[PDB]
């Protein structure tokens, strides 16, 4: 298939963006996770703008544009 | 098929964001997730927009614009 | 099938935007989640906008259009 | 299949991105993660703009433009 | 398979961008890892622009274009 | 398969992007990693622009521009 | 502009399908046509059929089709 | 401009499809034209179908078709 | 421009199918023409089918097909 | 410009398929044409099929095929 | 420009296709034609099959086939 | 230019297929041509097939192909 992974501006212990595929017989086991913040100014931030998913974009003629100022 | 994860401006311990597919005879454990935040300032902030999610998107003109100021 | 997971602006322990597909003879455990908060100014927060979700969008002319100011 | 995996502007502890594909008889444990963070300033910041996720794009003309200022 | 695995301006303990493939009868163990951060200024920072991540890209005719300023 | 892993702009303790393929009756073992960061300014950072993973692209013409400032 | 001219199964004496354009100070004389036809069997016929005349047709799909036996 | 001819299963006798364009001070006669038939048998026949005449036509699918017998 | 000029199955004495074009102090005569038949037998015959006149086909996807038998 | 005659399965007497361009203080004189027939079986025939006349045929897919039985 | 001439299964006293281009002071004349036939049987016929007259034809893919029987 | 003159399948008694350029301070005389045929059988035929004239052909691919039985 198709998998994608997108990701911008942010601040995670772990274990994020996997992906299993096709598996037989298989075992794991995944830990603890802790996220501890104190004090900090200005953290994760995005700025403007769209997000577009898709699967099948076809014939688009002077579509998807963006103007920042 | 079609997996998409798409994502920002966000703090988290983890665990996120993943896609297990096609398996057979398997087994896992997960852990505890912690989030601990004390005093912080401007935190998992994102700016103007839209989102669109779309499987087929067909013969769009002139379409899907965004003009900031 | 089409699976996509948007998110932004946000903040969590644990155990978020998962997909689990066509699994046969699995088993599997999670833990426990803890969020704390204390204090923090200006978390989580989105700009304006709008969301749209849609399997099929055929044919749009001159639509989706976003003016900020 | 197709597996991509994009990520910019973030602070993570660990096991992140990543793709398992066709495995049988395996089996393995991951850790536990810690993430800390105190006092910091301007930390996991993205830039104005758009995100796109498409399996197929066919004849795009005068489209996925992008206009700064 | 197709596997891309993309990262800029970001700091992390470990473990991260990986792909396992047609693996048989193989086992492994992963640590701990641990992020520590305490005072710093203008931290893991991604300046303006989009992403595109996609299967297919045919017949585009001036599109994907991006003007700076 | 393609792999590719294109990294910029980054600090890690190690066990970064690796791509194990084929491998049949193997085990192996990876350690702790540890990052620790104390009064740094101006780290991992990015400049403007953009981000395109294609499995195929086909007869662009007059696409794929960048225009700094 | 556009000048097109059709004409099938037909008998004419002459000066026929004609199109002058942009002339200036231009002068001319055309002579006399006679037609003259006796006893003649199955002339001048034509088949089963439509007649379209366009100026712009836009984004047909599944028409215009003709099924004769 | 465009200018476009078709004629078929005709008889004439003369100055036909022509097209002047463009002329200045310029001059010109023709002559008489005589066309005669007696006793003839099965002339100037088309058979089955259709004529289309398009200034423009875009993005056509599975139109235009047709099917004899 | 374009000029174009098709004829098929077809009888005539002359002066057919002509295009001038951008003349300036010219002068030209043409004579008288005669067509005369008697007694002839399956003359000027054309069989089935289409015609299609444009100035423009854009885009055409399994279209302007004939299917005889 | 583009200039093209294309003629098949005809009889004349003459002074056809002809283009002139580009003349200056230029003059010329054309005869008389005759076309006599008489007798004759199974003149100026022409088979199935289509005709087009096109300035422009872009991107055409599967498009204009003939299947004759 | 461009000047094409196609011409098959004819039969004419002469004076045809012809392109004079570019002339300057220049004067000419042309006779009489006659054509005359009697008893002649089978002539001037053509077999199936399309016309395509066309300025420009870009990126045909799987297009103009014909399949006779 | 580009001047082409093809033909195939045919009887004339002459002056045909001629293309006169770039002259200056000229002058010519063309006499009277006659064509007489009486009791003759097949003559000037053409098989199946197709016609293409174009100025430009550009990218085809899989395409311009003829299947005879």
């Amino acid at each position: 298939g198709f998998f994608s992974f997108i990701g911008e501006a942010f601040q995670g212990a772990g274990d994020m963006w996997r992906a299993y595929t096709d598996m037989k017989e298989a075992g794991w086991k995944d830990g603890d996770k802790y996220f501890h913040a104190r004090g900090n100014y200005d953290a994760a931030q995005r700025g403007p703008g769209g997000v577009w998913a898709a699967e099948k974009i076809s014939d688009a003629r002077e579509s998807f544009q963006e103007f920042f100022g």
